[PDB]
């Protein structure tokens, strides 16, 4: 007798998938969405590398504590990345204000530029400029200073009336801070001022504020019983800044003309730096940016997949290794044999044997899950974005407010990651279903009379069928010689 | 022979949409769900007319720079409408306290109304109430000042104390406002308040606060290197409001009874207000509220469609135009019918006594209802509460500002994707929709002429016996006699 | 001539479902997916009952406000519930700095312990300590204080240099408040400190403020033009916290040592406690948090499902109730059966031996094991954890209390919206899906009995041959 089944591919592989009305599906292609590993290093976003703090935070670093590296030229950075717990800030104990704001500021700066604002040789020409040094911010076993401000003190008996203005012709914003001193007793404030009551000024167009020392024993931070109080400004292009004071000033030294970029943001990591690039940094590692989603971290920089909780996220491309009642049906088995197609045909007569995939609905369904997949990964909104927030001890609203943001975006993007997956893998094994089905019935359709259903996805022709009828037959052509 | 086909419309549409299998995929009925028009004007949310600032921005309305138009009528507003060039503010250089706080809170009002809290005329009778005018709030070439506010300056050598009280009467909240002089240089303070150290002290039953003149040379702005410090309150009914100051005192001259309703906020636009309503304002015009999605801003207020990038949100209603899952649309029967031009589906019919389409009303109105019931839960599932989503921030604010921008954001991308794969993924359904009830109408004519007639694998079916047109219509109608004819 | 016959379930059901083609469908089984109920009291979350308030808020609590005794012997809780009539707080008008953000410290405690950091009795020998008592913080019809905090005064004409110190021993974080009096008058200022310009000190290792008394004209509240503004700060482990004063400090006399837990949160409610448990608590009442949304109060602490504006989110199981995509149900096979009662899919069998109906048990068990995945994925999938919604903000923070409610308002825009499709679409899909099994059913059939039986063309198949039972059992059972 002669024979033509149709049938569909069945393969080695072990993958499997969950669709929504069965786990642990064994298919024979599928697609991860899921990025679930890292390379576990620092690397460049949009070409540059990060601003590395190593020992220091962002206070020391932009103080210049004696343990932090300085900046001398002009510098750029695509994010930046201190480590955990790092012990090199203020290293003179006293409030830093505005902290965070000031590393939001410096998270979203293309270019930064030291320069000696008011220059320590020549400024201070009745103040003493080599005095101020504490044993707080030593180096190497020597007492030091910050390296970007100047401890002014008095000098023969005398502290005078200071004030220096400087006028921003840097065509960008420059970043000044200074400091004020406050002294743990009267003793320490006549010895370094010559006076009781001194005051500070700074003003600006948009900035002025005035400090008055206060004096009172503290408890001892770095064994030092004072304090200094940082401060920081903006200077708008073209503004001038002026410093007033009669005692306690720490003065600007060198001072920052920055250029503003994409926002970017801070990274916290125990993780080396490498020479790679990536679109997409995470605090352990960078991550590709090719998929949808990711379950590394939450707080993320640059162009990244959307953080979910999931562990797989594994999308069907082939078929079972139904709704149609044909796969898992009638025809109740895949052809391994069958290697060049999903779906086909097995040819049976005189002349030879084998299998033979059909080229056109193969094509087809290949060509309409590549859509399917490019549409669930390419439909994906990526703007380059730095999800993290930092909030200090008076801003734990703002910091629930924040977790309750970003948890939010988690459980949506969690739950309707699986069930996409879920129900569309059940869409895509029932388009299978659907395609051989309707295979099927397009050679039913074309062997009218000639042959007897056998009920397995095979006709037995009456008809006597070599192997030149089928070609026509499987090419969709046939006439309608009886044995 | 005479022969039935079953067939699908065509018509003469160029409408495309997208689906999961395949892009552009060219349809004969389709539905947009993305407004993406606006009508170019500011209108009136909730029934009130925003409030146009025009050349003056909030600062400069509410003390009343020279250069704003002052309000002397009662009214309400449902959100604030500046235009880019709203440059006339703070005339005299200084900073306003909770600038952004104030301009929400003054968003929207149920009533508002300008009085005279501290007459001009009779609240100082020991000091100078005349010569606090400057240059750098001029009006018409003349120097001046803010028109709610008075400058006290010394009068005959001296600035005596003050102390001035105000009750609350209006039975609802009143704004005060006040200012407080930082000149450049201590002659100036002695000049005008005859003292070097004076204080200004402002207290309520909930506010209270104290002010000292800074005196340092600084930049000047507007030419000014003296500063004015610009300082509100509410006063809640009944409450009383305690000014006290020896010097440097901005004074109150007008104040405003307000009652404040919901949430708005700010609209910044060139665009003129025109005598239109709308649910949902933009800042380059009103959209409609009909679809679920809109690409025109991602800053609204009202109930407003979801904001997506979407170019293109076009769902299909009716079938591919060709003049499958289920294999009869473009399967066997290859092609629509541009011939059938009242039905989605129907039949053709050839014998003895004439041709023709006719479509088949039941399996046509039952489709038509589906897919209105299907686009109609897509557009009125949306939910879309009453929000302004603009938010103001200072410079001292940014990380809040990247918080709102992470929000904004995170809502765009989510709203984006879900539109985005909804329309691939029920495009694809309504087709399968259509090829199947394209198959259940074959296979119905097919189990009526059991035999009576040949499948020619095309949709059509080959009668043996003659067909009349009482025939016809019994298998058009699912009543053919088929014992008759075996 | 005998007959078998292929047909659906039926039954007495009158539940509807909503599709996406089709509104207001009634189906034989179905599942509700919405939490629409709630108990009405105050539960225990975690195990610990929640801090109730009562007539008191939080600052009249922690400060020991004089009509809250009650209160200062509670020392653990899962979250604090205020009621809409709390209203005993700072009785001697002033500011509370940072008030909602001690709000919110205080909702994330596990351990809570009041001690007395500066004894009334021993720590100030110079100074009055019994003086210090206001008409307005009354208790009992005579003038008292709050019981946290001690309003020092001068002793026999002189109000002296005042420094005292505490040191953290107590391997957590002690939360210290204190307060500052602002006079109305310099006369009342010599009065009580002996002094017109005084100062008040505050200091640790993170901590340093100077504070300065303003004397000013002042409207009375509860009868005082004076003021009192109240401070606090968060001790850490080991630290030391110098007072230091020459008149005018309301001093610290009980701090708290305290243990933080799961961030938690404040409830506003007027329902009362009783001795239930729960796993999410809204302001009406303890819900169920076993849906996966909920339309009670979008404000909820807890493991919470999600907050949506839905009336009605019911999930078909079982089939169109007859008492499609594929052309069976409702289509040729026109009705279901309430005579099979086994069953949603089976056979209806007629010869010369009997008649009945019996269920396909593979179909049917097939059937229902895929449902309930299907139920229980879009069930199981919601990622809860343990939250607490809300946010408290004052008269100067709109900006930020409308953030917090576009967020707020932005989650319920996109639950309600995609849970209401996700039901629509999937009603759809489940019903479909029963038309597709019962389709193959009669095919599996039709496929069998090839030329030995005539198709009635509803559901039903005239036997040529005269079928037995277990020629018919062989049908029902494919071989
Ligand atoms: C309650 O709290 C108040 C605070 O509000 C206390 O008031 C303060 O008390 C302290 C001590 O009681 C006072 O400090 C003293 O100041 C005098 C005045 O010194 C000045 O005057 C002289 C010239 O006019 C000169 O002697 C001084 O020179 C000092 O400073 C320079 C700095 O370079 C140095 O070179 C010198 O060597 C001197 O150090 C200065 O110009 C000062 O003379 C006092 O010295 C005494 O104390 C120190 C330390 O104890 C000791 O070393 C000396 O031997 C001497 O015995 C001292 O510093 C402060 O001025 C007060 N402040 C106010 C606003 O009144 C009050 O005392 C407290 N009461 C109680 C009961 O505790
Ligand atoms: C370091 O910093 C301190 C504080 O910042 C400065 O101290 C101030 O210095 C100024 C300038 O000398 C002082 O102002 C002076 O006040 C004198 C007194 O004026 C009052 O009394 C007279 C007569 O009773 C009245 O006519 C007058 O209207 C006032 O009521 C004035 O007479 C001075 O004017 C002289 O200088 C100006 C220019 O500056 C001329 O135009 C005049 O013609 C006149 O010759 C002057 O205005 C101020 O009092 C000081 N403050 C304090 C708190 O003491 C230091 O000067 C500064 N530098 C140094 C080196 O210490
Ligand atoms: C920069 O960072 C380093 C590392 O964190 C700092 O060195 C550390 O300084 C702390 C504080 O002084 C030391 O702790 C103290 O040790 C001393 C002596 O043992 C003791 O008296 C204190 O009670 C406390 O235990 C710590 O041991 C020390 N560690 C090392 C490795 O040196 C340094 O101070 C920082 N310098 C600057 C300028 O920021
Ligand atoms: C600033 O103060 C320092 C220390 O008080 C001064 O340093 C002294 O300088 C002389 C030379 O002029 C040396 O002989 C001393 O040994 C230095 N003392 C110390 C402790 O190093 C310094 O001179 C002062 N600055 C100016 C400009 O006079
Ligand atoms: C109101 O706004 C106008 C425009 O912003 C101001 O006029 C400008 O004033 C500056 C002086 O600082 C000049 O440099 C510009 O040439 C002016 N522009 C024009 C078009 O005249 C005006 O001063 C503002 N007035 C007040 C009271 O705020
Ligand atoms: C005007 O008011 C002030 C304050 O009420 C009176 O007293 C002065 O107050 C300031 C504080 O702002 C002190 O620095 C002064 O020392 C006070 N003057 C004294 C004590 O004589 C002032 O007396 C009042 N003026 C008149 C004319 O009564
Ligand atoms: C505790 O709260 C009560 C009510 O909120 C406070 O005031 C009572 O209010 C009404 C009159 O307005 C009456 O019940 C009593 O006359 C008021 N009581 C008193 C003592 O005035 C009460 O003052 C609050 N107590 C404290 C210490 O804050
Ligand atoms: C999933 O299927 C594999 C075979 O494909 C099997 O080895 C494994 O145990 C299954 N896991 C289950 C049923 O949980
Ligand atoms: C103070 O005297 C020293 C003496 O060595 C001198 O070097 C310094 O320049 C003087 N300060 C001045 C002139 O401001
Ligand atoms: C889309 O379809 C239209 C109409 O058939 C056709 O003209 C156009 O070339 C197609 N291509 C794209 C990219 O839209
Ligand atoms: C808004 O809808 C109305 C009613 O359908 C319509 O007349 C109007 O043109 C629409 N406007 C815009 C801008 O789409
Ligand atoms: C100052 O004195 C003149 C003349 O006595 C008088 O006209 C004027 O009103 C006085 N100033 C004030 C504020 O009354
Ligand atoms: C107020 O000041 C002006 C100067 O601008 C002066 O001409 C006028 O007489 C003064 N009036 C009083 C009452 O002092
Ligand atoms: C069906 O068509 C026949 C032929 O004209 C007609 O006589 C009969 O009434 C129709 N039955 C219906 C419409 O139910
Ligand atoms: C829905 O259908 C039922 C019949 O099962 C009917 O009683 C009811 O009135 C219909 N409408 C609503 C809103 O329930
Ligand atoms: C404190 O003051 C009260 C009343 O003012 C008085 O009865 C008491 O004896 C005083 N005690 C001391 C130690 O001064
Ligand atoms: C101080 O006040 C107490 C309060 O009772 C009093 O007994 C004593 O006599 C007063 N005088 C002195 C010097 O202690």
């Amino acid at each position: 007798s002669d024979t033509i089944c149709i049938g569909y591919h069945a393969n080695n592989s072990t993958d499997t998938v969950d669709t929504v009305l069965e786990k642990n599906v064994t298919v024979t292609h599928s697609v991860n969405l899921l990025e679930d590993s890292h390379n576990g290093k620092l690397c460049r976003l949009k070409g540059k590398a990060p601003l590395q703090l190593g020992k220091c935070n962002i206070a020391g670093w932009i103080l210049g504590n004696p343990e932090c590296e300085s900046l001398l030229s002009k510098r750029s950075w695509s994010y930046i990345a201190e480590t955990p717990n790092s012990e090199n800030g203020t290293c003179y104990p006293g409030d830093f204000a505005d902290y965070e704001e000031l590393r939001e500021q410096l998270s979203s700066v293309s270019s930064f530029e030291r320069f000696e604002i008011f220059p320590k040789e020549s400024s201070w020409p009745k103040h003493n400029t080599t005095r101020g040094v504490t044993a707080a911010c030593s180096h190497a076993r020597k007492s030091s200073f910050y390296k970007n401000l100047l401890w002014l003190t008095e000098a023969n008996g005398s502290y005078p009336n200071l004030s220096k203005s400087y006028v921003n012709n840097q065509e960008k914003e420059v970043l000044v801070l200074w400091g004020v001193h406050h002294p743990s007793n009267i003793e320490d404030q006549r010895t370094l001022y010559r006076k009781e009551n001194a005051y500070v000024s700074v003003v600006s167009s948009n900035y002025n504020r005035r400090f008055t020392p206060e004096i009172a024993e503290r408890p001892k931070v770095r064994n030092q019983a004072g304090r200094m109080n940082y401060y920081w400004t903006l200077l708008e292009p073209g503004d001038t800044i002026i410093f007033e004071a009669n005692g306690n000033l720490i003065a600007p030294w060198y001072a920052f003309a920055l250029s503003r970029g994409l926002g970017s943001g801070i990274i916290t990591s125990n993780a080396s730096m490498d020479e790679c690039d990536t679109k997409c940094q995470t605090p352990q590692g960078a991550i590709n940016s090719s998929l949808p989603f990711q379950n590394i971290h939450p707080v993320t920089i640059g162009e990244c997949p959307k953080y979910v909780k999931s562990t797989k996220l594994r999308m069907v491309t082939g078929l079972r290794n139904g709704l149609f009642g044909a796969i898992a049906g009638f025809i109740e088995g895949g052809w391994t044999g069958m290697m060049d197609g999903w779906y086909g045909y097995h040819h049976q007569n005189e002349q030879g044997s084998g299998y033979a995939a059909d080229q056109k609905s193969t094509q087809n369904a290949i060509n309409g899950i590549t859509n399917k997949v490019n549409s669930v990964i390419e439909k994906m909104n990526t703007q380059f974005t730095a999800v993290g927030k930092e909030f200090n001890k008076l801003e734990k609203r703002m910091e629930n407010l924040n977790k309750k943001v970003d948890d939010g975006f988690l459980d949506i993007w969690t739950y309707n990651a699986e069930l996409l997956v879920l129900l569309e893998n059940e869409r895509t094994l029932d388009f299978h279903d659907s395609n051989v089905k309707n295979l099927y019935e397009k050679v039913k359709n074309q062997l009218r009379n000639n042959a007897k259903e056998l009920g397995n996805g095979c006709f037995e022709f009456y008809h006597k069928c070599d192997n030149e009828c089928m070609e026509s037959v499987k090419n969709g052509t046939y006439d309608y010689s009886e044995e």
